[PDB]
């Protein structure tokens, strides 16, 4: 997260932080057993960390469990990242508290000028690198469909949506991927891609939730 500011320890308890020996992409906590994160997140031996805010040192309040099986989208297009959402089952159930939570999933999707929190332990830098040890946050407005398409280079399908500011300054960045944008108290977006980090007129762009609902659901019950 870039122009971001400290979200406070576990103030965002649904967000997970992927592991395979260091962190790598971010994801949310569903219900005691999924997580959704994004599909080029994608990796074998992957550990889910919940309830965790400096990723760095075991300070209480951490349950890691290992992925028992990872679920990317059959439509997903590694060259375009459309469809860029996959589901993650936890080995065992988490224990849910206050410091561990799930986020609701969306019963529709939300409109141009909604504002929403995005998270992560990702680049802090526009320019260089520089991975926080704590979780960063970041509120963030969803842009119209117009302004959308107009900046972005790559094509934008109707599966992602635009958010954040025209201006630059603020963005999600590397190390966000996977990561959650809640709107309203429903998940409405996970950090995909984008075009530099905070750059002018170069937004990010996230994976839209809401046409994925029922794939989500039918998914998970089956597995
Ligand atoms: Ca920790």
């Amino acid at each position: 997260i870039v122009g971001g500011y400290t979200c406070g320890a576990n103030t965002v308890p649904y967000q997970v932080s992927l592991n395979s020996g260091y962190h790598f992409c971010g994801g949310s906590l569903i219900n005691s057993q999924w997580v959704v994160s994004a599909a080029h997140c994608y990796k074998s031996g992957i550990q889910v960390r919940l309830g965790e805010d400096n990723i760095n040192v075991v300070e209480g309040n951490e349950q890691f469990i290992s992925a028992s099986k990872s679920i990317v989208h059959p439509s997903y297009n590694s060259n375009t990242l459309n469809n860029d959402i996959m589901l993650i089952k936890l080995k065992s159930a988490a224990s849910l508290n206050s410091r561990v939570a799930s986020i609701s999933l969306p019963t529709s999707c939300a409109s141009a000028g909604t504002q929403c929190l995005i998270s992560g332990w990702g680049n802090t830098k526009s320019s260089g690198t520089s991975y926080p040890d704590v979780l960063k946050c970041l509120k963030a407005p969803i842009l119209s469909d117009s302004s959308c398409k107009s900046a972005s280079s790559a094509i934008i399908t109707s599966n992602m949506f635009c958010a954040g500011y025209l201006e630059g300054g603020k963005d999600s960045c590397q190390g966000d991927s996977g990561g959650p944008v809640v709107c309203s108290g429903k998940l409405q977006g996970i950090v995909s891609w984008g075009s530099g980090c905070a750059q002018k007129n170069k937004p990010g762009v996230y994976t839209k939730v809401c046409n994925y609902v029922s794939w989500i659901k039918q998914t998970i019950a089956s597995n």
